[PDB]
């Protein structure tokens, strides 16, 4: 009854969410089950998380196609042949099609109380807004942008932080969900 | 300084939160503000807030939504009531009634909402909040302006779903609600 999770990591600029998931989940033992990260895959070479990769002896996988099927294609055949038994999307900024959700079993963060504040600017347009809580979820990645079905989400009140003070509650909100995310899963 | 906040609180069936919001703020007094609830308001004459307000010594006015025409006729009824009671604030509490402009746009009116607004907007906000695929939910209060349980947000409080059945999730909800509202009347006053 016992299990080796093997995940996915996909990022595509700075490596701060790929580097948190590595820390706590990397051939860590926790409970019953065992991870490892047996992919990490970057669309661009400059960025900086792929040296952050290789702070865990992990070697990463590199707008280089002007066909999104085409490009789509070779990440589902990168995570398949990695024996990765769940993708995290982790920073990843590109718009992935049926080709990707319809083939890969897909997670994804997000900093807001999901369905509400889909969409990039999320932390902006959350603490701008009259509601007195807000959030982080974590999603399964489907068709419909941000629109998957919800795995898990945590709420705090707003109250009378600043817009730094704010987001340094959700990008830590962040860093804890979303690593304790892949545990429920298979738990 | 130490005014003498009036409230009006409406409702139409058992009247918790008209129980809670007299236990918390009825003849009590409350750092600057001494609160009243100069009126009880319901719709239905079988509805057993009636009684809970009894206790307070406070007889609810009823004013049968059957007995009139038009929803208008109705709101107008309402308004004197409220504006001849002398209230600051008039508190939706439970208040089933969807009200027209000569309500929303002469009585100063909170409500209350069992959900995340804007989320879940209509009666059906607990039960559809529960089924939901989200992991957390909540309660809030709101103004009243002329867009139905759209108003502007003043007070929001949110519990994880985690493993609790409808019969606890709802209970949650009221727990949440009997907390949040008066506590909001008083945040206004301040
Ligand atoms: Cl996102």
């Amino acid at each position: 009854n016992a299990m080796l999770v093997k995940l996915a990591v996909l990022f595509s600029g700075n490596g701060s969410n790929l580097e948190n998931i590595l820390e706590k989940l990397h051939k860590k033992t926790i409970g019953e089950n065992t991870y490892e990260i047996v992919l990490c895959l970057c669309n661009k070479k400059d960025a900086f998380g792929i040296q952050r990769a290789k702070k865990f002896g992990l070697n990463t996988v590199i707008k280089a196609y002007n066909t999104r099927e085409e490009f789509d294609t070779i990440l589902v055949q990168k995570i398949k042949e990695s024996g990765a038994n769940l993708t995290v999307l982790a920073g990843f900024m590109r718009i992935l099609s049926p080709v990707f959700t319809k083939n890969i079993k897909a997670i994804n963060l997000h900093p807001s109380l999901l369905p509400l504040f889909k969409g990039a600017h999320a932390i902006k347009e959350s603490y701008e807004s009259d509601m007195k809580v807000a959030g982080v979820s974590v999603h399964w990645v489907s068709e419909e942008l941000d629109g998957g079905m919800i795995i898990a989400q945590k709420a705090f009140e707003k109250r009378n932080l600043s817009f730094e003070e704010f987001e340094e509650k959700i990008h830590s909100l962040e860093h804890e969900i979303l690593p304790l995310s892949v545990i429920e899963i298979f738990s």
